[PDB]
């Protein structure tokens, strides 16, 4: 949580202030104090706009859609009602001529309510511009009231009464109460049968003291619960979750309690937050989050255990005797107000943008703020200021862009500074952006437009500054597009895949899917895809041979992919969703000819976005800004290696044979001194055809042997020859023949049979191979026979 900005006007230093959020649509913040006047904020702190009053203002409040604000003054018989689109101010006289004591708009129907001090109502509505006058509502001061989202009005009034209206201020219910009615809410009983929605039910304060429960189907049944006296008074409540309220209290208490069915006012928490001093309980259902407020201090806690602490804030000592706490409903700020007239604006949750390219990675890191980083190289981070809020960020070796609706603004990033190069505004609103080289591919539309971000005259050719996809003209939408060192490439609605060569300037592959192809994910170098199609069905695509292949287990909830940039890992990607990643092994070459095989999967933290992976180690964005980095489930090998030994080493030997990595193999083997690792390891090396290393292996082991018949084959270069007699090494005789008959050499097989002493396959080879060698190997085997009798 970090402060944005505050406010400390000289108009308001020594009293309080009331403000209010623009609701549905958090953009403006309207705020007030004792100088008659309403000033409507930005997130920013910048004031947009003003309302003068001829006195102090009594209430403010925004209509359901955050389209125009209402406020009523003293001394006054208007309402005065702005709009957020014109940013203009119009009045509205209540044609009664009382002094206003509530004001309050619908949840659901463009209506505004407005209670007098002798008792009157009118209900306003905006669409239609009707007035709605009823006199005697009350014999005294409105004090308070709800809309419920039938459009029913309950109100509660100085005469000890409360009252519940339709939207056209009939009187449905009159009920009288012990003590003043304050805080009054409308909520929903659940019940166990689903079958009802209306919200039949009205929670109040009366007295300070003690809360009132109202049922409009049960009337004659209304509950009173009281709170023990050493929690103080009650200051304010909440409702929350499932059929719960949170309830505040001035001596530093808070309390929640139960209103299911047979278990309501039972106490479910309490907590002493504070002290001394509770002013004000703020609850997102957003966030699923509450804040506290009380001795110059703020206490936020999680409403899935408000025993977990999440922020404490310490403020200064000017900051004196706290007031109010309001989000907007994203839970994206939180405001606080000061009884000496302050406010703080803080910012609860940040947008969670982030890119990379390679090794170098970009992401958010306050609203007007991008950082660029190289975790790997282990490069300072940099800081980039940004001209706007922005909706999409992208990064490339050189270069940063950032953008909002169908504008980017593009930024070097240098050794000693950042300078911003220039801004572009693209034909329609950008779906997305990639970088990479000086080159800048950015989607709009269902087309994609490649450019430089930067060039000059220099040899230039006006056909290279940018140019426009699909070039052929074709009647397709692009829908996904990605950006590497060589090719720009993108997926379409008529599921076809192109590769686009950015050196020689044209298209260079063309794959069509069954399905519409929905994102795509290439390696750094771009030889090999990720795709999701139609289904959401995940598939590898290999342009060299124009092949593709299925991913196993993919789940439909996979938001996007990630390849490992680590070089010996070329195979190796991850997807993930907002729980989990996945490890896929792209194995190009096997017996079984080429698959994907899921690895593993690894559980991601709440909201981290994946940005890099390296060698096992995923980098992700958090909602703070900041990054974070996780090991792989799959990569548990790497470690302190010599604690575990064999534990971690054998996985991570497996693993490095797999890779092809016989460099750390050998160290690993080393490490372990295992006479079986070094087997495996030798095995693997023939398996791999590495002959130099197994020879250098098997010299290890002290299997002379081996050796010299290694260094026997070691200048053979035809690969079946080859594959042939290290699959006759590997005991695999069958395969070996298969080999051998499709090698250059076939009458190596009949040899080996005729080694082996498989004389009915010898004879059988021979008679395609070698007519002239069976009355030789017939002999043989009639010496063997007549030995056996």
């Amino acid at each position: 949580m970090k402060r944005i900005f505050s406010l400390l006007e000289k108009t308001w230093l020594g009293a309080p202030i009331q403000f209010a959020w623009q609701k549905t649509s958090g953009n403006y913040l309207a705020v007030t104090g004792a100088d008659y006047i309403v000033k409507i904020f930005d997130r920013h702190g910048q004031k947009r706009s003003e309302i003068n009053l001829p006195g102090n203002c009594v209430a403010m409040d925004w209509d359901k859609d955050g389209d125009v604000l209402a406020v009523i003054a003293e001394k006054s018989s208007c309402i005065y009602l702005w709009d957020a689109n014109t940013n203009k101010t119009s009045q509205l006289d209540n044609g009664m001529r009382d002094q206003m004591s509530f004001l309050l708009w619908s949840k659901v129907g463009s209506f505004l309510a407005v209670g007098t001090v002798k008792g009157n109502l009118l209900i306003y509505n905006h669409q239609t511009s009707r007035k709605i006058p009823v006199l005697g509502k009350h014999t005294k001061r409105i004090t308070c009231g709800c809309w419920n989202a039938e459009n029913l009005l309950a109100l509660g009034g100085e005469d000890k009464m409360i009252t519940v209206s339709n939207q056209e201020g009939d009187t449905i219910r009159q009920t009288q109460v012990r003590s003043e009615p304050s805080n009054m809410q409308f909520f929903l009983m659940k019940m166990d049968d689903r079958t009802s929605a209306a919200e039949s039910m009205i929670s109040v304060v009366l007295g300070k003291k003690t809360l009132f429960f109202l049922n409009l189907n049960e009337p004659d049944n209304p509950a009173d619960l009281e709170f023990q006296q050493d929690f103080g008074n009650i200051v304010c409540y909440n409702w929350y979750g499932d059929g719960r309220i949170m309830i505040g209290f001035s001596c530093g208490h808070f309390v929640v309690i139960s209103t299911h069915t047979g278990e309501l006012g039972q106490e479910i928490f309490q907590a002493r937050n504070h002290k001394d001093n509770l002013t004000s309980i703020a609850v997102s259902q957003t966030l699923n989050k509450v804040a506290t407020c009380g001795d110059n201090c703020i206490k936020i806690q999680d409403l899935v255990d408000l025993k977990d602490m999440y922020v404490i804030l310490n403020l200064d000592e000017e900051n004196k005797g706290l007031g109010t706490l309001s989000w907007t409903d994203d839970g994206q700020l939180l405001a606080l107000s000061t009884q000496r007239g302050s406010l703080h604006v803080f910012l609860t949750k940040l947008p969670i943008l982030g890119d990379a390219c390679s090794t170098r990675i970009a992401y958010l890191t306050s609203l007007l703020e991008v950082t660029v980083a190289n975790p790997v190289e282990g490069e300072l981070p940099i800081t980039v200021s940004v001209d706007v809020e922005p909706n999409f960020v992208a990064v490339g070796l050189y270069h940063l862009a950032v953008g909002m609706n169908n504008r980017a603004w593009f930024y070097v990033l240098g050794e000693n500074a950042v300078k911003k190069l220039k801004d572009m505004e693209y034909l329609g609103t950008v779906a997305s952006i990639c970088l990479h080289s000086d080159y800048a591919a950015a989607l709009f539309e269902g087309k994609v437009q490649l450019h430089l971000i930067e060039s000059e005259i220099l040899d230039a050719q006006e056909e290279r500054e940018t140019r426009l996809f699909p070039a052929v003209d074709d009647k397709c939408r692009i829908l996904c597009h990605a950006l590497t060192s060589d090719f720009l490439i993108y997926g379409t609605d008529t599921g076809v895949v192109q590769y686009f060569y950015i050196e020689d300037w044209q298209f260079v592959n063309d794959y069509r899917h069954p399905v519409s192809v929905k994102k795509i994910f290439p390696d750094p170098n771009g030889t090999r895809l990720v795709f999701i199609d139609e289904k959401s069905d995940g598939f590898v695509y290999c342009p060299v041979n124009d092949a593709t292949y299925e991913i196993p287990d993919f789940s439909p909830t996979i938001k996007g992919v990630l390849w490992e940039n680590w070089p010996m890992d070329k195979g190796v990607f991850i997807a993930y969703d907002d729980d989990k990643v996945y490890t896929y092994v792209f194995h190009k070459d096997t017996i079984q000819g080429a698959k994907v095989i899921l690895a593993g999967s690894t559980k991601v933290p709440f909201a981290h976005k994946p940005l890099l992976l390296y060698n096992g180690e995923l980098t992700c964005q958090t909602q703070s800004g900041k990054v974070n980095n996780i090991y792989l489930s799959t990569h548990g090998f790497l470690s302190n290696l010599k604690d575990t030994g064999p534990d971690e080493l054998r996985p991570m030997l497996a693993q490095n044979l797999m890779l092809k990595r016989f460099s750390d193999a050998w160290e690993m083997c080393r490490i372990l001194n295992d006479e079986a690792a070094w087997n495996e390891l030798a095995r693997a090396c023939l398996h791999h055809m590495e002959v130099e290393f197994a020879i250098r292996v098997y010299r290890r082991i002290g299997n002379v042997g081996i050796v010299m018949s290694l260094e026997q084959i070691k200048g053979i270069e035809d690969y079946n020859l080859l594959a042939g007699h290290l699959a006759m090494f590997t005991n695999d005789y069958n395969l070996a023949q298969d080999l051998y008959l499709a090698s250059s050499c076939p009458i190596a097989a009949l040899e080996m049979r005729r080694d082996l002493q498989h004389w009915d396959s010898a004879l059988q080879l021979a008679k395609h191979l070698a007519p002239d060698q069976i009355p030789f190997i017939s002999k043989e085997y009639a010496i063997q026979l007549e030995f056996a009798g």
